[PDB]
């Protein structure tokens, strides 16, 4: 399936978007809606993102009812449908992924205006979603979608794209968690996984706002900051970054592995060791400006990647942020 010319459920017909782990997302023209391009994902027949998928369309139908005028930026599913035993999801057409962008602009950071408001859309959907007993688990870059990713180029002492509109919308809620619903020991994109994850002492709507942290990070570096496929090195990371791990979450995880003793059990001169020294430091020195409204981030940024979840700042919290109080003059 999935080639252009092809027609979905006697409507969809196929012009072009983005591979992945569950499948594939075209462009197609809506004949019986006048023409209307959508955005249709086509998951992967395996149980695994059935699953998911199924999951979506049960989440998709409670936010978009919950909030038909899409006030908190939830991308809008328009139906659903089986092709070839493929599930289908229609939604509303959005533009480049947020990750596509920064990649296309040759991995270059976004400037600091976009991301406060990109910061508090995403805080403001994600938080919406909080609002109704919901996790999503999988924040990132590749999940936030520009509404509309429209460009003007220009040089700089390096070429440079620069978005007409930054508005963005949330996507992918095929792992979000309803508070009472069972509870995955593994979530998250490793490099977006929050800390009481790794150490399996249960998670909550706190695992967003630190995918939300790194995800701000990333906007401003235009890479991460946990450039890691192990957990044990994710950790070590985050202690050059964001200082020792808490007391108490070491002693409480059954993740006994990643231990020695009450240290990290972490080899310095072993060849990931010698990665994360020079790779790794203090999260304020890689700020690229002392400018107030630099410090305002990073003074949010470091907020959100609180190790404990409990006093980890909130979403309602952040939104209250002073980095935000310049979109309210
Ligand atoms: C791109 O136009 C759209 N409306 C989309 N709507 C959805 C709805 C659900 C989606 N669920 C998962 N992923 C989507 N996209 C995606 C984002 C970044 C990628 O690589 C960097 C790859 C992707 F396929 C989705 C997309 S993309």
């Amino acid at each position: 399936i999935c080639q252009s010319g092809d027609v979905l459920s006697a409507r969809y017909e196929i012009v072009d978007l983005g591979e992945g782990a569950f499948g594939k997302v075209v462009e197609c023209i809506d004949h019986k809606a006048g023409g209307r391009h959508v955005a249709v994902k086509i998951v992967k027949n395996v149980d695994r993102y059935c699953e998911a998928a199924r999951s979506e369309i049960q989440v998709l139908e409670h936010l978009n009812t919950t909030d038909p005028n899409s006030t908190f930026r939830c991308v809008q599913m328009l139906e659903w449908f089986e092709h070839h035993g493929h599930i289908c999801i229609v939604f509303e057409l959005l533009g480049l992924s947020t990750y596509d962008f920064i990649k296309e602009n040759g991995f270059l950071p976004f400037r600091l205006d976009h991301i406060r408001k990109m910061a508090y859309q995403i805080c403001k959907s994600v938080n919406f979603l909080h609002s109704n007993k919901l996790t999503h688990t999988d924040l990132k870059p590749e999940n936030i979608l520009f509404v509309q990713s429209d460009y003007t180029e220009a040089y700089n002492p390096r070429d440079e794209r620069t978005l007409i509109n930054p508005d963005i919308k949330v996507v992918d809620f095929g792992s979000a968690t309803y508070d009472d619903e069972h509870h995955s020991t593994l979530v998250s994109t490793r490099h977006y996984r929050a800390p009481e994850v790794i150490l399996a002492l249960g998670w909550s709507q706190p695992c967003d706002v630190w995918s939300i942290g790194c995800i701000l990070i990333e906007y401003y570096l235009g890479f991460t900051v946990f450039p890691t496929h192990d957990s044990k090195e994710h950790l070590a990371m985050m202690e050059r970054i964001l200082g020792p791990l808490p007391k108490h979450m070491i002693q409480k995880t059954r993740k006994r592995k990643y231990f020695h003793h009450d240290r990290l059990d972490w080899d310095e001169h072993s060849s990931a060791g010698r990665y994360v020294s020079r790779a790794c430091k203090p999260l304020k020195e890689f700020m690229l400006s002392q400018d107030v409204e630099h410090e305002r981030l990073f003074d949010l940024i470091q907020k959100m990647l609180e190790y404990d979840p409990a006093k980890r700042i909130t979403l309602r919290e952040a939104l209250k942020h002073p980095f935000f109080d310049l979109l309210k003059k």
